[PDB]
């Protein structure tokens, strides 16, 4: 009925010995996009050209972690458990209120239209292109008491060449072609979903460095050739070759059982403006050209933080493109001069297992040495996976995405979003929503032309998302106290992680999940 | 209730090994026609005069194919099955929203009137004159997200003579005389119907030409007279008559078992303006007079695309009145100079079985030859059906009508709408709808005169139509790959068969159903 | 509920071998009469004075035939059956919509007031004075798609003398003193009733003339005196009286078994202005005085079409007050000069059984003849019923009333409304309706005076009436084809019995029910 609420606002976290369940609700506003029509989209810009469509529909996105975890909760989670992975989810939209706007002259009036319908469907079948997954605004806001605007749905189409235009292959997906539920106030929508078994994300830092796992005290039983000649001078000395049983201490020489990492090199820049070479953002030598990129169908796509690699700590004066950058509290606009106002994610913790972003993978003999010809070593920058390699994935972040859909392709290797998160073949479905059109008074004599005059409307209501996370406690045997993340903030005039006098809420730092320790 | 939606918007196609089921929904607007009154109609113009009535009611029409098939679906259908025929249908109207308009000065305001009634009835009994069937706008729009205006219902009355006026025979049908359902928001209407067994429409092209079905290798065992005299000169030669056993190769002479087609000749025009003789559109020699027409009760009615016949291909520079013409994307107004902006349907495929539109049926001896008198052949233009004739019907088109009602008459022959489609004795019933009147404030003292002051209202809601089609797969034994319809469009700036940047949607080409092949 | 319709609009006729059932619906508007108060009424004009009251209530009246029969139906009925008589009825009012009017300056605004009540009761008990019965507007309109205004209820009180004033006897009936149902939107009202057995109305014309029913071939066996004297001259001749056996041919002399009619003479006027004597409408010799009237309690009441009698055919140049006059299509105002614009009912058919309106009943010997004194015949103008009389009742008319209530009196004779129709002791009850009052904002301090400030309101909804008629087929043995009523209208520019270009609907002719024939 019109008079009855169709759902209660509950946001909660319930913790278990084995599983924690998060639940949060938010209020949303839904405009009328593109005055009700699908629009072709395309621009051709050389290293950017793209093509696609913009839709009258909007969608709900809960892909950021902070959507379901209050800071404290995130804390609880990461200081206590080694791994976590999502198990099941369920969503419900309710208290739909459709508003109609009179828009008188000078003043715009708004009043409820009780008999109006907003339509929601979610598609399981994954027939619509998935977009919820990468790098984008629209997720519910972290702070509960913040109303948000449902994002408009638009999708990309395959672009052939450096020039944007469409081939027969390009396709059009029309949301109205799908069956969807129609609601009015007093109507509600609900759906459930079960995640697929997925590797627990590792929420620990290695307490051992891969290269040396051996017993410091003993020495291998293998021998290596130590020197072709005597002395410490490169090209002089007595001819004889000498072999020696690998002894305790010459660890760098120990034959090991594993190779540390897959790797792609990244350019490095210094946070101090002064240190960098001059590089423009446009023109023949715009930065893009010098930053590690992957050429695809004639178009440079700059590699996103790439195959997981070690990166300078957050405080460090140098930073690489490999690390993710978050706004930070103080920044006002879209652009800023000093990087002291930004937040940098860093994977120092990964260093124990795999190569550094700005440094190389290693160096290989790139030549066959000989008495008359000197040995030459080649610098290796790109290294595909090799038998016996072991690496760590990029960590997840409080404000980082949670899942991402694994491309529907013949081949994929070690799916783990590179931006961080769990790779799913069938990820939480995008739930679409749109305000049904309505018509302005219409002409008395019939005209075939499609109607174009519509009443102005917008809707609002609350959505509630609940996720059941499966986690695993630590159970370590380490004796010395671990590192844990605790605020440690100095005396503050207006406390952190809280709304302020203005009433504004902003997240102070970016937070990872690897504080606990574990050995290899 | 007011608060609950009364139906969900589902548009879908579900495909089966034997039957495909289409389902689509749309939103509609219903004005108030003729300020609530039935109006007599008639004009007397000489080759057009007509008489009838216009009604306050409106009706739903789903007679165009594209109403139920998305382009892709239509594709799927035609590249795979030989025949198709509709089996059953069901419709439902819901989410009725009645609006009332304040119409203040300068600004017109619109607000919901919750307690208002719109009335729908559909008549099975076919007591009202059927009109849904021919050549007319009003069908639901092809693209789902397009709102449409319900068509106003008006019907024609029998006109006697070249002058319009009415005889006692003329009749008046008043929609209020039928019982109909009354709805308010929260009320819905639904109905079902079952098509009658009907010949599967042929969705194939003949891979054999009727005239020669015989075995190329052998020769008949019959003899024909080949020549009355010797030489190759028409009136000279040796007297003797010669007979010869019909041999392989003289196929044109083979006695056959069947005659190719029923036929009516059509004038032909050239797409190149220059080629045609000059012909006005008005006056004593307006085109109408020269285009093949059938005289009925003193009135020329120009024959619609006539008895199925072969027609020039679409690209051809010449076109006949026999072919159907569709607007085409680019055309702006009601009229255009160059036919390059139009779309032409063509029945080249039919050529294998029956005569060409612009050419004749054949030529008959129109005389008894004799040694002193030469033989004369008559050109045959009109040919009624003869025993042993076999012909193909006009193809259906993606945007062509689907069914048409078979006239209630003593005699009909080979009912197949000539415009294309399935001929039904009892076709899907016309569903009528109208907004119930309401009254402006009315005078305090009683007056017999019928009330004439009404509140201004219009309504809107969605209708959903579902049709269950019975189809039959091909099962051919042809070895070489068939022709199939695939887009083949060149690189396009704004892809075809899709909305564009303006947001406009228009169909690129007219599409038939005969791409698959089959032998006679 | 507010959102649900409370009844469907069905108008229908279903025909049976023995009984036809009519059903029709209409939409109505109900004002607020007399600003909510009963008002005394009286004027004293000499031959008109009257006294009574006007009520805030309104009533539904379905007393005209055309309310339930579409022309065609009426046709079907009368060309096929000899008699008809109503059997049962049932009514229902629904979709009540109460409107409230804002009445701003210059512009009057109207909006729904959902919580408002309109009250309906029908009284069986016949405690309220019946008025539905005679000669009055307010019946539902014939054409279905015509909205009508509910009539205001007012009743007459007994007037003593030529002067209007009231005696103790005069009574006041207050509708609020009766229990009535209260409705709001979503509420509906319904009631049923059963007619009482009543003589089938005769829908036939006599094919025999009363005066001669005897066998033309034979001659009575009685003798009458033919002549007192010889010759053909009135006062001369031979004395002897002569008697003669009544022979075949001297039919006027045959002693018969029955007397033809009850009768009252009527003045006759000629449709041609020229023929009449000059007579004013006012003053000492206003027409009224010369037109046959019945003096009651000192007041002339002009006799309504009187005791059934024969009347000139409709086309005839002379017409009498005995015939009923209907407006006719073309007439614009309340008054007209030429009677060619009117419609006249006529009872030529009755002539076979009873006397003519303008002519006399017969002539009686008004004296005792004697040899010295001549015989004198008296002209008889008024003739009460005599043993052995047989007469026909006035016919019913398509637009004539159906029933009328038989006065509650000690004595009534051969009840048959004189205006035509069925006489019932307990006729279909008057159904009363009124919009409940509502109050304008009222003063903060209490005042005993009855409230007088009310919000302005009016209501509307549909009423549906169903009547079950019992009819009896003809079953005649007449050989020659009967007369039947068929349109026979000439070619018309705008067909008859139908709405026109203006959209106006008007009935062309008045139609009776006696087309079929039957013998005495
Ligand atoms: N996040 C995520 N989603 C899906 N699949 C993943 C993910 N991370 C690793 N993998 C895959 C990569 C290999 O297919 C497999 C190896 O199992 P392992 O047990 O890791 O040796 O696990
Ligand atoms: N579209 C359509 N509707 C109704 N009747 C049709 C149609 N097409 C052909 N026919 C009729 C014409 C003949 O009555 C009959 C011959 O059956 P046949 O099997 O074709 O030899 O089929
Ligand atoms: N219309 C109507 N209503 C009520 N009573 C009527 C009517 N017409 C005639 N009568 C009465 C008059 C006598 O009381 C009775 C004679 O029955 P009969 O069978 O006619 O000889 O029928």
């Amino acid at each position: 009925g019109v008079g009855n609420a169709s759902g209660d606002w509950h946001c909660d976290s319930t913790w278990s010995e084995g599983k924690v369940t998060t639940t949060s609700t938010r209020t949303w506003v839904l405009p009328t996009y593109n005055n009700h029509l699908y629009l072709r989209l395309g621009t051709t810009s050389n290293s950017n050209t793209y093509n696609g469509f913009s839709t009258p529909w909007g969608y709900f996105d809960f892909n950021r972690f902070h959507c379901h975890f209050s800071p404290r909760d995130w804390q609880r989670l990461i200081n206590n458990n080694w791994g976590l992975r999502p198990k099941a989810m369920r969503v419900k939209i309710f208290n739909i209120q459709v508003k109609e706007v009179t828009t008188s002259n000078g003043e715009t009036t708004v009043a409820n239209n009780l008999t109006s319908t907003v339509q929601i469907f979610a598609d399981s079948s994954y027939e619509l292109p998935y977009v919820m997954d990468a790098g984008q605004e629209g997720s519910l806001p972290p702070f509960p008491n913040d109303v948000f605007m449902v994002p408009q749905y638009g999708y990309c189409g395959i672009v052939t060449g450096e020039n944007q235009n469409q081939t027969d292959r390009n396709a059009f997906y029309c949301l109205e072609y799908f069956p969807s539920q129609m609601l009015r106030t007093g109507n509600n929508f609900e759906m459930a979903y079960n995640f697929e078994k997925v590797p627990f994300h590792s929420m620990y830092a290695h307490s051992q460095s891969l290269d040396r796992l051996m017993n410091p005290l003993l020495d291998q039983y293998l021998w290596h050739l130590q020197s072709t000649t005597s002395g410490e001078t490169l090209n002089q000395g007595n001819a004889a070759t000498t072999f020696g049983k690998i002894r305790s201490g010459d660890f760098a020489f120990y034959r090991k059982n594993w190779l540390p990492g897959p790797c792609v090199k990244q350019q490095r820049f210094s946070k101090t403006a002064s240190q960098n070479y001059k590089i423009p953002a446009s023109g023949g030598n715009a930065l893009l050209k010098y930053d590690t990129h992957y050429t695809l169908n004639n178009r440079w796509s700059n590699i996103a933080p790439g195959p997981p690699m070690a990166t300078a700590g957050p405080s460090d004066g140098d930073f690489s493109n490999a690390q993710l950058i978050f706004p930070g509290p103080s920044v006002t606009g879209n652009t800023t001069t000093s990087a002291n106002n930004l937040l940098f994610t860093s994977e120092e913790e990964i260093a124990a297992t795999n190569p550094r972003d700005t440094d190389m993978f290693g160096q290989i003999a790139d030549n066959n040495q000989n008495a008359t010809t000197a040995p030459i070593t080649g610098n290796v920058t790109a290294m595909g996976v090799l038998p016996g390699m072991v690496w760590q994935n990029r960590d997840i972040y409080y404000q980082g995405p949670i899942w991402a859909k694994i491309p529907h392709a013949d081949g994929h290797f070690h799916p783990s979003p590179l931006i961080g998160g769990f790779g799913l073949k069938h990820p939480p479905p995008q739930i679409f929503i749109k305000n049904t059109p309505v018509p302005a008074n219409p002409a008395t004599t019939f005209t075939a032309a499609r109607v174009d005059s519509f009443i102005t409307q917008y809707s609002t209501g609350q959505v509630a998302v609940q996720i059941e996370w499966e986690i695993e406690k630590e159970r370590s045997k380490r004796w010395n106290p671990e590192v844990q993340f605790t605020s440690n903030y100095g005396n503050q005039s207006s406390m952190l992680w809280a709304p302020d006098t203005t009433g504004k809420y902003t997240e102070p730092r970016v937070i990872g999940s690897r504080y606990l320790t574990n050995h290899l």
